[PDB]
């Protein structure tokens, strides 16, 4: 459990934490109170790992879409900023922050994907994608390189998938309908095929990450890279003279990136809540805390109404917001973390062509709508034609495919051995046993020990 009398705050690597160390640093000779910024790896996945446990930061900044679900899992505590505090920022950006009738976090920036371009390689930037094949043709000669961007990450290449009409989950009567979903219609499909025909002839390397990206661009090795308004700061420190401009169009379709609003919530199993509310309110959303993390790394636009009054004239803001408007503000909601994880697999899968497109994205439908297998349909079936009073184990179907039926709790249940002639598989003579509990859960027990074929195989 994090202790009392201290602030432990979770950034991502990429932005610009050494700028909100010098606030909590203004903090802590003003108060009297310790804070510590840390940027661990994968953090919007370890948040949740730590948290449940009663043991994450006290404050955590990522883009708004997976507030949603921590929301859910109840590892944020409601924000109270009073209606003062709220008229400081963009109506919109608090909408962003809204999850189920409540405010969840403290929006702090806009955030947007932008074309990225050498000028001295490059003086018109490319308004079409179909026109970048042809370009890197002609970089070959020069040992240069079109176009590198992390392909690692469905982010950068969601622009591209949405443009033809792709997209997450319709919206539909004032609400998301998350059984339909935008990931394997014919836009989809051929933004990917387009995607992964780069790859085949060469243009970009599948295994292409973030820092090789960076490292390329800003070098001068490669003509253009997509990235957002933290990517700036390292860019100028190169002292490459570059250009920040709208997306290249696909099949004269705009890209459509899923605008993020970066945003901080509050443990709620932090004890120091009044604490929090006290630092992000007073001293980090204010002209001098956000100038400090701006200066850093830049922010995009603000939230905070007052500084981004300031920074409106930049043109590289402006071409973020340009950006902005051909994309969407991504959902809040707790399935959009399925839905990064389809793409994400979907794009790699057929980035390296372990799939095809068509199998690729199929999946990704799956996966994104969270959708029942065959199996676990079978497994269903298994049960609700005879009833149980109370307690039950739902369905489950373990590792080797083995059915747990639907089960009374505290209860031994017995199911056919599994066995595989090559991928096939089967049910033999013999049985294995698992516990039914009695609090519903299935006991992570499971004896196959009289599972001759599988013990053998
Ligand atoms: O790649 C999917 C990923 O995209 C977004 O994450 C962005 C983040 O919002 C940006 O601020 C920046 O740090 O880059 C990240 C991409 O690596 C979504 O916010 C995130 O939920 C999603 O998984």
């Amino acid at each position: 459990k994090i202790e009392e009398g201290k602030l432990v705050i979770w950034i991502n690597g990429d932005k610009g934490y050494n700028g909100l160390a010098e606030v909590g640093k203004k903090f802590e000779k003003d108060t009297g109170i310790k804070v510590t910024v840390e940027h661990p790896d994968k953090l919007e996945e370890k948040f949740p790992q730590v948290a449940a446990t009663g043991d994450g930061p006290d404050i955590i900044f990522w883009a708004h879409d997976r507030f949603g679900g921590y929301a859910q899992s109840g590892l944020l505590a409601e924000i109270t900023p009073d209606k003062a505090f709220q008229d400081k920022l963009y109506p919109f950006t608090w909408d962003a922050v809204r999850y189920n009738g409540k405010l969840i976090a403290y929006p702090i920036a806009v955030e947007a994907l932008s074309l990225i371009y050498n000028k001295d390689l490059l003086p018109n930037p490319p308004k079409t994608w179909e026109e970048i094949p042809a370009l890197d043709k002609e970089l070959k000669a020069k040992g240069k390189s079109a176009l590198m961007f992390n392909l690692q990450e469905p982010y950068f290449t969601w622009p591209l998938i949405a443009a033809d009409g792709g997209y997450a989950f319709k919206y539909e009567n004032g609400k998301y309908d998350i059984k339909d979903v935008g990931v394997d219609n014919a836009g989809a499909k051929a933004g990917l095929t387009f995607l992964v025909d780069l790859i085949k002839n060469k243009h970009m390397n599948a295994d292409t990450d973030y820092s090789i990206a960076e490292a390329a661009f800003n070098k001068g090795e490669t003509a253009m890279t997509i990235n957002g308004p933290w990517a700036w700061s390292n860019i100028d420190t190169s002292k490459v003279n570059y250009g920040v401009t709208v997306l290249p169009t696909f099949k004269g379709q705009p890209s459509k990136p899923f605008v993020g609003v970066l945003s901080a919530g509050i443990n709620a199993a932090s004890p120091n809540k009044e604490l929090a509310k006290e630092f992000l309110e007073n001293y980090l959303l204010t002209d001098e805390g956000l100038e400090a993390v701006n200066k850093d790394k830049p922010l995009g636009a603000v939230a905070l109404k007052s500084y981004e009054e300031e920074l409106a004239k930049d043109p590289r803001i402006a071409a973020t917001m340009e950006n902005a408007q051909k994309g969407e503000i991504m959902p809040n909601i707790p399935q959009m973390s399925a839905f990064w994880y389809a793409v994400r697999t979907a794009v790699i899968n057929a980035a390296s062509g372990r799939q095809t497109v068509d199998e690729a994205l199929k999946d990704a439908q799956t996966n994104a709508a969270a959708e029942f297998s065959l199996q676990d349909q079978h497994c269903e079936s298994l049960s609700l034609a005879s009833n149980i009073s109370g307690l039950q184990c739902n369905a489950s179907v373990d590792l080797i495919g083995t059915c747990w039926p639907r089960s009374p709790a505290g209860q031994l249940v017995v199911r056919p051995c599994p066995a595989f002639f090559y991928g096939v598989r089967y049910n033999t003579t013999n049985n294995g046993y698992r516990e039914c509990l009695a609090n519903g859960s299935w006991a992570a027990r499971v004896n196959y020990s009289e599972c001759q074929e599988i013990l053998n195989e």
